[PDB]
């Protein structure tokens, strides 16, 4: 059972069951505990003797999720302060360069871990990967900004994240000239930002890009906006020197408020016109800082970004469903909300009936969700697809189409049922898709993603912009599609950002 590896800042302690070695827990960066809330990770001190990795560590400070999310999505929360670890499994640390998959938790940057039980890495292992998932730190922590603090702590980490695997990964039989990193939507998203980021240059080999593109980022200066109503909220200064001394519970209730105010109609008086206007979609997304991350990841990769990086990419079909759906209030959403909603993007009412024509939506709220879906993942998704017709790696895109049938199957193929199934963690996630989801999914697009590791191609066309060709995922047929919804597509070719 234990097996002893060491690593860069000494011996760890995994166990091997079933011819699985995992390691649980290994720290990348010393506990993040008040002034280091917000200092750049900082090496693990470098111990002597082993150190057990084989309990998940702690888990970043987060709120919950909102009531309705949160009945879907079942975080599992890790009390303490050294969260900054990660977690391998490994078929055999003595195997000789395994492609290795890092995994970044999305969550929208607020939550999540590297160690939610959907994100087990062992259905990787077993099929001659290793896997690696970590945490990183989230919401004011990870990523409020702050003048006395380097920017996006959380996207930092991320880095020592990859650098640790970079250094380490060879003793649990990794190539660290295989890496594929990938994460869904704020992990997505983060890959993006990392792609721009030239801290992570070299960092990764290939990227899956889970319903997250490079669209999210806060502005500097809504930045500056958001860190100044958390601290006038905590009645303090908004400056790390200030947060470092704030209890998390009141950094998270002032953080989830926050997201509240962002996530609905924001006051101008308190949030200024831009933010009041929408400028920010995730509050606590990277920020623009101007040196990790000198532009929106969308541009940088429309540039070149990651040009070197294998792309897969993918949404889900009805994603933004998971935020309008589940609480029974889709169908109270009225179309001249959503025409007022396409109006913020320079559309006119009928953009909707595009959506209608292509069984994007009955109803309003349907249409809405769908827009969203579109204005937040697929079409920045695309945009990123677009951006690498002449990128000398390879770009593969698809859909996740398979409907989960949870809440009377409103949610459709709903935000984050696609997890389970890259896992094979369908049993881990039925509060999501339900008791019976069809297994035979998992394994392929399991195996699409280990493939896709293992050699840069999923195994079915690479994604061009003639026929814009994606694998749609679904069960009982999972079989490729061209230029899904181009309708609706096609209306926001000239919508800014
Ligand atoms: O809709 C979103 O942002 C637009 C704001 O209006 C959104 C972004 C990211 C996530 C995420 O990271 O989800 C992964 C959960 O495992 C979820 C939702």
């Amino acid at each position: 059972m234990e097996i002893v590896i060491r690593t860069g800042s000494g011996d760890v302690r995994g166990s091997k069951e079933n011819g699985i070695a995992v390691f649980r827990g290994i720290p990348y960066a010393e506990p993040p505990v008040g002034a280091h809330r917000f200092t750049a990770p900082r090496p693990p001190r470098p111990w002597d003797g082993v150190r057990d990795a084989t309990e998940f560590s702690a888990t970043a400070p987060r709120p919950p999720y909102p009531e309705a999310i949160g009945a879907l999505l079942i975080e599992r929360f890790i009390p303490g302060d050294d969260y900054l670890t990660l977690n391998v499994w490994t078929p055999d640390p003595n195997a000789v360069g395994l492609p290795v998959m890092v995994w970044i938790h999305g969550g929208a940057f607020t939550n999540g871990s590297g160690s939610e039980p959907v994100y087990d890495g062992a259905a990787f292992a077993r099929d001659g990967v290793v896997f690696v998932s970590f945490n990183y730190r989230l919401g004011i922590i990870g990523f409020a900004d702050l003048p006395d603090a380097p920017s996006n702590r959380g996207l930092l980490d991320q880095i020592a994240a990859l650098e640790w695997v970079r250094d380490n990964i060879a003793r649990f039989g990794g190539d660290p000239g295989n890496v594929t990193v990938f994460g869904e939507s704020a992990g997505a998203m983060s890959v993006c930002t990392l792609m721009a980021t030239p801290r992570a240059r070299g960092l990764f080999r290939r990227a899956i890009l889970q319903s997250g593109a490079g669209n999210m980022a806060v502005a500097a200066e809504d930045a500056t906006t958001i860190a100044a109503v958390i601290a006038h909220r905590l009645g303090v200064e908004p400056t790390a020197a200030a947060l470092a001394h704030v209890p998390v519970a009141q950094l998270l209730d002032v953080q989830q408020q926050v997201a509240q105010e962002i996530q609905g109609a924001p006051d101008p008086a308190v949030w200024g016109e831009r933010i009041a206007g929408g400028s920010v979609l995730l509050p606590f997304a990277p920020v623009i800082d101007g040196e990790l991350l000198s532009q929106r990841p969308a541009e940088a990769i429309a540039g070149g970004a990651g040009h070197d990086v294998d792309l897969l990419f993918g949404t889900t079909t009805d994603l933004y469903r998971l935020f309008l759906a589940p609480t029974g209030l889709l169908p109270f959403i009225t179309s001249d909300y959503v025409t007022a909603h396409l109006a913020k993007s320079g559309l006119d009412a009928d953009a909707a009936k595009a959506y209608t024509a292509e069984g994007r939506g009955e109803e309003p709220g349907d249409i809405l969700a769908s827009i969203i879906t579109d204005q937040v993942f697929r079409i920045p998704a695309l945009r990123i697809a677009e951006s690498r017709v002449d990128a000398p790696a390879r770009t593969f895109g698809y859909e996740f189409a398979w409907r989960t049938p949870q809440l009377d199957g409103i949610l459709g193929a709903c935000h984050a049922v696609e997890l389970p199934f890259v896992f094979r963690t369908l049993d881990r996630a039925a509060s999501l898709v339900g008791t019976n989801p069809p297994e035979e999914l998992a394994e392929t697009v399991h195996n699409a993603w280990v493939r896709f590791a293992t050699s840069g191609d999923p195994g079915w066309p690479a994604w061009n912009p003639e026929t814009r060709s994606v694998m749609r995922f679904d069960h009982p047929v999972s079989e490729m599609v061209t230029d899904p919804y181009p309708a609706t597509r096609a209306l926001w070719d000239g919508v800014p950002l």
